[PDB]
């Protein structure tokens, strides 16, 4: 069960479960930094716009390996 | 060079954020410490939701790489 | 798609993370540096520990990206 096509795919679940705590750890900051510095001076309107951008590119790209990966004909 | 030594290498890569992951909990950990003392404000499921997902995410890794040697 | 094309894309996701985990650790850093004077406390040995961790993994994906690429 260790094959090249399994291995790809447990890689993906790990992506996936990493993608999870990625945003666990962004709602985190987000908590903190609304207590001490309610309004986003210091850059962090500018952090809160890359942060959604990527985790919006972050899903795109883990939605398309799942339909690569189902695509099997 | 090739697909095996290619998804070695993305394995390093995963494991390496693994370890990052890891270090940035740490921080957010000992910051909510100090500001908030306890886990009221939904830092008490955050600690559940945060270590369930380590521990998932720690077993696909070893998993891989279990693989990985299953293969040589 | 095959493998190939697979493993270009789990690339991308691993990039994208980096990115993403770059983001955390500097909004850890900034929250930090505002409640804390010193490296007191750990956060001199975390601070070293994240910056080698994020150099290790940028150097093995940007190695990646090559290595794929000089398999044409």
């Amino acid at each position: 069960s260790s094959g090249i096509v399994q291995q790809q795919n447990n890689l993906l679940r790990a992506i996936e479960a990493q993608q999870h705590l990625l945003q666990l750890t962004v709602w985190g900051i987000k908590q903190l930094q609304a207590r001490i510095l309610s309004g986003g001076r210091g850059g962090w309107m500018e952090w809160d716009r890359e942060i959604e951008e990527l985790i919006k590119k972050s899903e795109e790209l883990i939605k398309k390996i799942e339909e690569q990966i189902k695509k099997q004909e």
